[PDB]
């Protein structure tokens, strides 16, 4: 199965090589499957609980971001 809990909040900057490959997913769905997560695991080099918790960590940052007020910055 999928599960992925994080406790305190961090600060780390994906790679460009793991991106290219999750940000390619990420528009399929956000929450995608072991299967569709085994390719992804290849490129990205990282285990089912790191992805997972990258796609929770990014399809709610682009949830939040574009905030109706003018904010003018990355993304």
């Amino acid at each position: 199965g999928s599960s992925g809990s994080s406790g305190p909040t961090k600060y780390k900057e994906r790679a460009p090589e793991q991106l290219r490959a999750l940000e390619s997913s990420f528009a399929q769905n956000p929450l995608p499957l072991d299967e569709e997560l085994d390719r992804l695991r290849s490129e990205t080099k990282m285990t089912r609980r790191e992805i997972d918790s990258w796609f929770s960590e990014r399809r709610k940052k682009v949830n939040a971001e574009e905030t109706k007020k003018s904010g003018p910055s990355s993304g």
